[PDB]
């Protein structure tokens, strides 16, 4: 009963609940598919074929990599993305989760690469997004650099057009061990922050 290749599974998996999204007879992209976790929910809820892409080689379980569905895409850098890389059909999801880069130097190229109305699932990651000297073990404890990393993201995203529709808190800690976020994105240029959007409530309920 492990029901995804990873715990990183756990992650999608609330995005789709609490977002309530839809996955099934979607094109979709995840971006940093690392072991697979992120494709292997898409898969599970009917996406008609997922894009999996790793600025490195590919280490998708075997499960994953043998999808049929699946479409590889390793030793790509996601920044140097354009429609025309794109050729089994126009990704109108997509799921983020990578390590080591800002979201600020992801979300541009995406804005343009995404179907009209797509939407998008994106860790925000406090210890990515912070300064050098706002890290230190790896780790950001602080709430007000949380808030402010979050802040960071969504301004990123509304400058570009998306819209902000959601925000949470993912399930379980990442990499080091730092509380990390989840945000839904809408390409509709309106760059309206849902009124549900509340960055102090989520940052006082991942706490509790």
């Amino acid at each position: 009963k492990l029901r995804y290749v990873s715990r990183g599974g756990l992650k999608l998996e609330k995005a789709l609940k609490e977002f309530h999204l839809e996955i099934n007879g979607k094109t979709c992209l995840d971006i940093g598919s690392s072991t697979g976790g992120f494709t292997d929910v898409m898969l599970q809820n009917g996406a008609k074929l997922v894009y999996a892409l790793d600025v490195g080689t590919n280490q998708l379980a075997w499960k994953i990599r043998s999808d049929e569905r699946v479409v590889v895409m390793e030793q790509f850098n996601f920044r140097n993305a354009v429609l025309a890389d794109f050729e089994q059909g126009r990704p109108s999801f997509t799921s983020i989760d990578v390590s080591f880069i800002s979201l600020d130097l992801i979300l541009p190229p995406l804005y343009e690469i995404l179907e009209k109305n797509g939407e998008v699932a994106a860790l925000i990651k406090p210890q990515f997004e912070a300064g050098r000297e706002q890290v230190g073990n790896g780790i950001i404890r602080d709430p007000k650099v949380h808030q402010m990393t979050i802040e960071k993201v969504l301004k990123t995203a509304t400058q570009l057009g998306f819209s902000v529709k959601g925000l949470t808190f993912s399930p379980i800690k990442g990499g080091a061990g730092n509380v990390e976020f989840l945000v839904h994105l809408l390409k509709d240029g309106k760059a309206e922050i849902a009124q549900q959007v509340n960055i102090e409530s989520v940052l006082q309920k991942e706490s509790e």
